RNA sequence: GGCUGUCGUCAGCUCGUGUUGUGAAAUGUUGGGUUAAGUCCCGCAACGAGCGCAACCCUUAUCCUUUGUUGCCAGCGGUCC
């Protein structure tokens, strides 16, 4: 990754001055037009050993899960998540499906259950009644958690979209002592997140970029 | 003990795990619509489940098939009708 490529996807970009956080203000460079400039010669050191550590636990063999859950952002880490052979989550994060994954893991058997019914040849005896309600089911299930169905257990690493509007899922990976790596636009909360990347978080170009990085590195560890 | 009346055939009453609070407790069960209904759809730090509601039960209203006595008489023969 280089510093023309972040400039190029609109990472300078901050937000408002009204809505920053103190807690980073030295990740804050300067400000123009009543937004804040992000100090990007801090970006890419971060950036770059957020990466070997990712790749370096994909060589230490562990499952990991990609967190975001905007309406213009799904795409994006559906697609970086499915071409790495990892996991994702792009619908609401439903509460506790980590702390309490004992009650959520039969979700998965009962989707799994579901879907053999739907591609097995089982929905056409019934009195085409209950059809609706068990494919409005498969619909439901499928969004929710229909992304995690061959999870097997607990991640080893979170990565996370808007630390700010997905702050339940840090909260309950730093319940299980589950590093976390986060996208932190000035307005997010850096208490919770052990490796920081600043960057802007609402534009498609920034996320995406971040994505095939990582997706990137990734590959580059499971290659050892 | 067993059995019964009533609020009231009113739509309510709880639990496991998770989270919040020093704590009694709370959330779930709140919010927008909608229904006879905690009935259903959407959103949601909650995810699921149980007793209730509804369905399965009896009778009535339409038609179909089988059997015709002690029940019936449309088409034929006789009549003490
Ligand atoms: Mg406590
Ligand atoms: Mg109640
Ligand atoms: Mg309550
Ligand atoms: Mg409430
Ligand atoms: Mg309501
Ligand atoms: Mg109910
Ligand atoms: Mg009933």
């Amino acid at each position: 990754v280089s510093m023309r490529d972040m400039l190029k996807a609109g990472v300078h970009f901050g937000h408002q001055t009204r809505y920053w956080n103190p807690k980073m203000k030295p990740f804050i460079f300067g400000a123009r037009n009543k937004v804040h400039i992000i100090n990007l010669e801090k970006t890419v050191p971060m950036f770059n050993e957020a990466l070997a550590e990712l790749n370096k636990i994909a060589s230490r063999k562990g499952k990991i899960l990609f967190v975001g859950t905007k309406r213009a952002a799904s795409e994006a880490v559906k697609d970086a998540a499915l071409s790495c052979d990892q996991f994702f989550v792009n619908h609401r994060w439903l509460g506790g499906m980590l702390t309490n994954w004992k009650t959520v893991r039969q979700s998965i058997k009962r989707l799994k259950d579901l879907e053999t019914q739907s591609q097995d040849g089982t929905f056409e005896k019934l009195t085409k009644k209950e059809a609706l309600m068990r494919t409005r089911e498969l619909e439901k299930l499928e969004n929710s958690l229909g992304g995690i169905k061959d999870m097997g257990g607990l991640p080893d690493a979170l990565f996370v979209i808007d630390a700010d509007h997905e702050h339940i899922a840090i909260k309950e990976a730093n319940n299980l002592g589950i590093p976390v790596f986060a996208i932190v636009d000035t307005n997010s909360d850096p208490d919770g997140v052990d490796f920081v990347i600043p960057g802007n978080d609402d534009a498609i170009r920034a996320v995406t970029l971040y994505l095939g990085a990582v997706a990137a590195t990734v590959r580059e560890g499971r290659s050892q």
